[PDB]
């Protein structure tokens, strides 16, 4: 029973990987030749953690990242710092940490642990240029560096991003919801933030310089977001980095943008994550802006619940209506905790225009602060993304 | 092809007229005794009027409520009110007005209409208690004041409300979404509103004391409502609208407290509008909360546009596949368009502390109102929420 994942990024690999150690076999399709490092969310919260440790990727995702759990908000107007702090839950969790590196560094320790298993393929610049799905078998017939190779399988995974061909082309889907009205620019900027006392991560809260600031590596490569208005022209848009710079970086030392890249956000999810031999997880079946990282998070758990039913339905003979259960509850996340957190998210750090509002947030951020079972509270939301 | 209808609101009945009128066997089962009077949204925005006149209602809902143009913003605060008018529109829409007509003043005329068509039972005080459902017939038996009565027929349409057994038990599907913090308190006060020259909708906006406050009859009966904290007891209600109203109500003018009721507000929607044979429509497919009175609209343009789909399916023998276009497009304009206008409304108008940003929104509003194309813009916005 081959399973064909569609998606060479975090949430195929991911799937594949745990797919794989039970024995599975598997076939994972990726249209682009490597995985993406186009600036994106970066930081696996401490839920994610144990999954990374029993799927043995956690040490070298320690090794090429780095480990922390402090965590800043900064208010632009006072220049003010709050700090939380994971430590609060030592007792609580079994990894109570924050782990910093990019998707596509995350993607190469995956696809090297893959190598290992000789039950999966994987296949990079290999687009899936016409599928067929029937009740009982799927088929896929690739281009770009496979050119007519047929790949036969059980079950198709969409974990294709966004703009998902599975969902769109082979399921015709909807993905209702709402756009953000703001370009996202979001940059990779060389700055010694670390020097400034910043938190690895740190959110500064404005309604014209808000930003996730992001230690990326120990080159003081750092995420630096702003928002921006989409009918400023995009030929302009370094130039208009340098000028928001010049009063968002906290000091007028000197910064290189070693890459940058603008986003329209948004808050979508499809119908339904399951249709027969077809499944979707990831950005594939839901989207959210990232303030908070919890796109990332959420397609993580996506894998892993998927993994755990899935494996269950093919080696333990399970009713494969678990997966009716899982893809339900999937959505039931994603629409009742996780678009509504990452939308509070948004509107408090880009959003909050001077007044008894912005004074209020800042006084409760402070207060949370100096309150350890309040911390806790605030710091434990992850974990209630996932499925059980 | 006979039609049940599960439910005897507006919803239930405006699709049951539009379906009779067209020779369509329907029958209409409301588990109630009678259409409900409790305080709910009783605007009918300019374009529902046309459907209403083309079913030939218009005229018994003119006659028994009122039509108006006008519409205030009152900014608590400072006592400003600002209008907005309606006959900014009498070019290009053919009844630019707003109806206020009690939802079930509006159910009576409804019912009056339908005893005049042979082809259509209304049985209230009958609620379904089993259903079983077929891929080509449904049937049901009733409790009520009509137990072990059995209905037969080819389609069952749930219009039944918000904790719909159609949608829960019949089809068992979900109903994903959010439900908002506080508790909100819809009374029916008697108060003389018209002479301090209010808009006969006037809205009120403020953090503590935001209002809804529209005109229900002759006798200045007028809805007000305010936000509170659901923690506080249900029990000393009628003693909180006390203390509210000395510092919601514009003066100290003497009111009558007539009615009052208490609702938990949802933004939620079901997984399909449509499943063979059965159709889910106004509260029952989707909730939103009530602030500018786009459920009760969103529910007519479900009514309307099931009534001429299905009436081309049971009589010019169109595809079945019709109705799953249908289905999509409702929730289409529900989840991209009404909810997240209906989400901002609230927002706007009860939860703007003092600041920049409600100095911002009151500056804009106060411009629109002079700005008579703006003004058109705005107030336009309910003829996007029709499907076509």
């Amino acid at each position: 029973q081959r399973v064909i994942i569609v998606g060479g990024g975090p949430v195929g690999l991911l799937t594949a990987l745990g797919l794989a150690k039970a024995g599975t076999n598997v076939v994972v399709l990726e249209a682009e030749s490597q995985p993406s490092d186009s600036p994106r969310a970066l930081v696996y919260h401490f839920p994610v953690l144990p999954h990374l440790k029993r799927l043995g990727v956690l040490d070298d995702c320690v090794a090429a990242g780095l480990m922390r759990q402090n965590f800043a908000w900064r208010v632009h107007s006072t220049s003010e710092m709050i700090f939380w702090d994971l430590s609060c839950l030592e007792g609580d969790v079994e990894l109570p940490y924050a782990l910093h590196l990019g998707q596509d560094k995350l993607s190469r320790i995956l696809i090297e642990h893959l190598k290992a298993l000789p039950n999966v393929e994987v296949r990079y610049s290999s687009p899936v240029v016409d599928c067929e799905v029937g009740p009982r078998s799927v088929r896929v017939v690739l281009g770009g560096e496979s050119p007519g190779v047929i790949v036969e399988g059980d079950w198709l995974i969409g974990a294709d991003g966004a703009n998902s061909f599975v969902r769109r082309e082979v399921l015709n889907q909807n993905f209702f919801g709402i756009t953000w009205p703001q370009r996202y620019v979001a940059t990779n900027t060389r700055f010694d933030f670390d020097k400034l006392g910043f938190g690895k991560t740190t959110m500064q809260v404005d309604d014209v310089y808000g930003s996730v600031i992001c230690n990326i590596d120990a080159d003081s490569l750092w995420r630096v977001t702003f928002m921006e208005d989409p009918n400023l022209p995009m030929e302009g848009i370094r130039g208009r980095i340098d000028q928001v710079f010049k009063e968002l970086l906290p000091t007028n030392d000197p910064y290189e943008v070693v890459a940058f890249s603008p986003y329209r956000m948004h808050q979508r999810v499809t119908d339904r994550m399951r249709n027969g031999r077809v499944i979707l997880i990831g950005d594939a079946a839901h989207v959210t802006n990232p303030t908070g990282g919890l796109g990332l998070t959420g397609g993580m758990f996506d894998a892993f619940a998927l993994t755990s039913v899935l494996n269950q339905v093919i080696h333990d003979g399970r009713s494969e209506d678990i997966l009716d259960v899982f893809e339900a509850d999937r959505r039931r996340k994603f629409i009742e905790l996780v678009s509504p957190r990452a939308s509070d998210n948004l509107r408090n750090l880009y959003h909050q225009k001077p007044g008894e509002g912005k004074n209020d947030w800042v006084n409760n951020t402070r207060s949370i602060s100096k309150d350890i079972d309040r911390m806790r509270d605030a710091l434990r939301f992850p974990e209630t993304m996932e499925t059980f």
